[PDB]
């Protein structure tokens, strides 16, 4: 009939090509990884002005899908004794002892229920004395752990406490320890002087080249398509990575209360499977995404799950999913955002028609 690498290519081509001339994307990053086989694809240029070609080499910014690795470096510390989710963030930010924000615990910093964190930190906020006068200078509003509003804030106090119980930079906890131990060779918080020719232009809205601290476990990392991959193969198979890592990859994947069809994981975004495609844009409507949401406990424990997250920086856009089950999972990366309905319907339409 038709090779499977070659059936894979021809799904990618009919739903993600298109995209490339409807946006007028420079450069576009596709994989799919499917009983531990990877399909790579790559579209149009890294650099536009260099005539540059997106490659296995190309770094991509990942916008919010860096949170991923920002709760995957929680579980880790979590399960090595570092830190308990009832903590509160003063026992490790000594600064914020008896202070408002003392009262919100670790996990719900993590999954956005402090009841009163916006979605970015104001541009103001700049310096880590800013960003610490920010925090005592946080008063309550809703109760805390009531309602869910997405926030950087939020999970970047998260890391910054991860950062503080492992006694190291929240940058060196990423590339010294949990980017290593996943086996990622090519993922960063700060790109090196050595990588810069790998490293994408991000293009803005009229497609011109584009490219504080304590806000990069919020949307910091870049990453290349082999690598994210990967990450989304140890996603599939903990079981296959040592024990801190992969009790911190299962901590990622424990659903934490719902929003309607939407179950708040640590980072990830998890869905009963089969999940509808309205249930899939749901969880990125405004609604979701700009308002808070009361959360309500989790009912029904989905035996079979899914998972998602995107992601989108000035220049770049980003979509992860995966399914265990399935052992299926797909990664789209690209130096120009797209709408992200876009991204998951793609996504979607791609993996319900793989074989």
């Amino acid at each position: 009939n038709t090779p499977k690498d070659q059936e894979i290519k021809k799904l990618v081509d009919q739903n993600f090509k298109p995209l490339l001339e409807k946006y007028d994307v420079p450069g576009m990053a596709v994989g799919v990884i499917q009983n531990n086989k990877k399909y790579e694809m790559y579209y149009g240029l890294q650099s536009v002005q260099d005539k540059k070609a997106v490659n296995s080499s190309t770094i991509f910014e990942l916008g919010s899908v860096s949170k991923l690795f920002t709760a995957t470096a929680g579980g880790y510390a979590k399960n090595k004794g570092k830190i308990s989710f009832d903590d509160t963030p003063g026992k490790y930010w000594k600064e914020l002892k008896n202070t408002p924000i003392d009262q919100v615990n670790l996990l719900q910093l993590a999954t956005y229920t402090s009841g009163n964190l916006a979605l970015q930190f104001p541009d103001e906020v700049k310096t880590d004395q800013q960003v610490l006068t920010f925090f005592k200078d946080w008063k309550p509003k809703n109760s805390i752990g009531e309602y869910r509003q997405y926030s950087n804030p939020s999970i970047g106090l998260f890391g910054k406490v991860v950062a503080l119980s492992m006694n190291k930079p929240f940058d060196q906890v990423l590339e010294k320890t949990i980017f290593p131990a996943l086996g990622l060779k090519h993922s960063y918080v700060n790109v090196p002087k050595t990588q810069m020719q790998n490293y994408a232009f991000g293009y803005n809205q009229e497609n011109q080249p584009i490219r504080p601290l304590d806000a990069a476990p919020a949307y910091g990392v870049k990453s290349t398509l082999p690598d994210m991959l990967s990450f989304i193969h140890a996603n599939l198979n903990p079981q296959k990575y040592p024990a801190d890592i992969q009790r911190a990859i299962n901590e990622t994947h424990q659903g934490r209360y719902q929003v309607n069809t939407m179950y708040q994981a640590l980072g990830w975004e998890e869905f009963s499977y089969p999940a509808t495609l309205q249930t899939l844009l749901d969880s990125n409507s405004e609604q979701i995404v700009m308002k808070p949401n009361k959360v309500t406990a989790i009912s029904k424990e989905p035996s079979v799950k899914m998972y998602h997250k995107t992601g989108s920086t000035n220049g770049f856009g980003t979509y992860v999913v995966f399914i265990p089950k399935e052992n299926i999972g797909l990664v789209m990366l690209t130096n120009k955002r797209i709408p992200n309905e876009e991204r998951i319907k793609a996504a979607y339409a791609v993996l319900n028609a793989i074989k």
